[PDB]
């Protein structure tokens, strides 16, 4: 026989199948609202002039390659941290909090999942928003920890189920874990407003529930990243210890260099020396020490007050585009002479979209105009330029009409 | 009142608790051999040429730093699995095989583990040569395998004890997976000989075990990479479908750029894709996708025909100074009037070394005479240089005559 006899082939990767699909097609007017990465406006992929800054004087100083601690470096660590929670942070200030670099945001959530799982001994339930980031069930589930839901899409008004979410959160059992996306949700843009942070913050504090925040958007979902963050601090400023994933892939444009970070806010620093030696202890047997070239982009730009500045500007320049192309959508279709209300498209927030297309009109997308997407009605915005907008609303207008 | 009050600190780091007491000795001829990654003769990081060149091409080409596919680079996937078992592998012209990118030699180990998890319903027994790599323990534990142990390191002769490794292999339940140093066994530096490895294969196939290879130093072992893949080969060629584990971090001097990569050889092509599906679901949610920087760096090197040449005779050139420090050592020692068999020295391969040394003996080096090293009497022969290489005969002399 043989070993592997019994292994069955896995399912297709839907996205992948989507993005084959788009590649194939000869149409010239095609497009892919299924990329999962920044585009500029002319659809190609966008390397930050900082970021070629930064790597230019990162090869200027003739490094060497050798192993970063287990951690990862110190210095990305910090910066990364200070990025997060604001630079005059209490929790900064009294050092009550461990940050440690990952393998991008997937690997910090890797990370943390291994944590609860061996620490966390009050529950093995880590609550979802419906929906949430398809890789957020595999990653709890092979950590070995179970999934649950709380209602937050209402798909009535492509919008947040404010008054579901919050019933829903208030009858979580005491001491659950409480996955929340810091901002620009992942994969419907619909993102709580700040009264409603701190309403579930208020029920959160009250239900002694754990809050798990999960940030790849920091100052790229708005162009600000004090605003994106807001919802973070408000839970620690209320006396919510949150533990945070950080990814630098679409902020810094990163994406391929894996750049992330997960931190514990502690009750002191010393019972943050207890955490990271146990975080330690389970990043090792895992990677053994996270890779340094994206780490090192990441803190030259962070410490350098030139490249930050710069940075920032940048971050502001690529929000500033997936919100122009929304703002564009929407008044597109109007000019069609669509009826619907289409200003959840205004709403969400981020890269991400959830149109409300239901899927034969998906279908009718993809083979009457060669608009590719998932069958959920996702469109990833950055498929969007000046160039097609006017196409794209002509053409969801045609199959929705 | 916290989360974490039941989070206990871990045991502290041997090989950081004297790294850092070492500083603090003062005596003008201390030397550090508790060291993991290769030192020039002047005791320094070394970044290889052909790295720094392909570093080079690598920036004309403007390349962007989009996300790789699961499995990594594709050509660095095929160069990989060429460089390990020869470019005209029967196993390579038939496609029977699957290759994919992982987080180094410590992640190829860990998707192997988690892989063995899932798929190998035969068993949950890995069994281990006495002693292994510290971290192979917590990489299989946490994957939820077993960990068994065979005979392997012959504390008399600080060789190789080839009757008690096969007395044991051979009573290893059928379909149990077996682990196997490919060459420069860590920490001993005790290797089988061509001829040993022939029996090892024998009993392999005979009782129907699962042979997995980590092999962390092809070429740097002996300074010739068939030499040091020879044992692997042969498996295959025995009717052995091997799983592999490979790193560039020490050949490449890719250490903190993570560049490894993982191979399961199948009797067939279609078992491959079966099988590539599943490490693609099992790499997802531990890291979605793997770094960029050091692959495009490997990939470059080993399919430009002038580089590879270039990078062959660099690596040779590590595993030679290591040679004649081992070389250098044994004469030195007779030089200064030892009576003792240090043979072992000089048969063990790699930058490992099972010195003979007994507790007692490491502790006089390193009060009387500041040599540091592990308790087990490991050194890293790389902290080895010819500058200091006589007064650490002298000093290991005093303490053994
Ligand atoms: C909510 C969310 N969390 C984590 C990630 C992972 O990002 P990465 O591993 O590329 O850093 C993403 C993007 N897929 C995301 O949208
Ligand atoms: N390919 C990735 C690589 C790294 C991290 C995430 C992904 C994703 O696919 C997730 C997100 N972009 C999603 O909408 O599909």
């Amino acid at each position: 026989s043989s070993w592997w006899t019994h292994v069955e082939m896995g399912p297709p990767d839907p996205i992948l199948g989507v993005t084959e699909a788009f590649k194939r097609d000869t149409n010239s007017k095609k497009m892919n609202l299924g990329v999962g990465a920044y585009r500029d406006d002319n659809g190609k992929p966008y390397v930050l002039p900082s970021v070629r800054k930064a790597e230019a004087q990162i090869a200027a100083k003739n490094l060497d390659k050798e192993y970063l601690p287990i951690g990862g470096l110190a210095e990305f660590c910090k910066a990364s941290a200070e990025l997060a929670l604001g630079e005059n942070n209490e929790v900064l200030k009294s050092g009550r909090f461990v940050t440690v670099q990952t393998i991008s945001g997937t690997g910090a959530l890797r990370v943390g999942a291994s944590f609860l799982q061996r620490f966390f001994k009050f529950s093995r339930d880590v609550f979802l928003p419906k929906p949430s980031w398809g890789n957020h069930t595999p990653i709890f589930r092979d950590a070995g920890m179970q999934l649950q839901g709380y209602r937050y899409y209402d798909p009535k008004t492509c919008g947040f189920d404010f008054s579901g979410a919050l019933e829903d959160i208030s009858k979580i059992p005491e001491q659950s874990v409480l996955l929340l996306h810091a901002c620009a949700h992942n994969p419907t843009g619909v993102d709580p407003r700040p009264e409603q942070w701190k309403e579930i913050a208020s029920v959160v504090k009250k239900k002694n529930l754990f809050a798990f925040f999960d940030m790849a958007y920091q100052g790229f979902a708005s162009g600000d990243g004090d605003k994106d963050a807001w919802a973070v601090r408000h839970f620690i400023e209320q006396g919510i210890n949150v533990c945070l994933c950080q990814s630098y892939a679409k902020n810094m444009g990163l994406y391929g260099e894996r750049v992330g970070a997960f931190t514990v806010v502690c009750k002191d620093a010393e019972e943050a020396k207890r955490v990271e030696s146990q975080l330690k202890i389970l990043i090792r047997p895992l990677y053994s020490n996270p890779p340094l070239n994206g780490a090192r982009i990441a803190a030259t730009i962070l410490t350098s007050p030139d490249l930050r500045k710069q940075w920032l500007q940048e971050v502001k320049g690529m929000a500033d585009r997936i919100i122009s192309m929304r703002t564009q959508l929407v008044s597109n279709l109007k000019k069609e002479g669509s009826s619907h209300n289409w200003q959840h498209i205004t709403d969400q927030i981020g890269m991400f979209c959830f149109t409300g297309l239901k899927p034969e009109q998906v279908e009718r997308l993809t083979k009457e105009f060669s608009v590719y997407m998932t069958k959920d009605g996702r469109i990833s915005v950055a498929g969007v330029t000046s160039g097609n907008v006017g196409y794209l609303a002509h053409a969801i207008h045609q199959v929705t009409k």
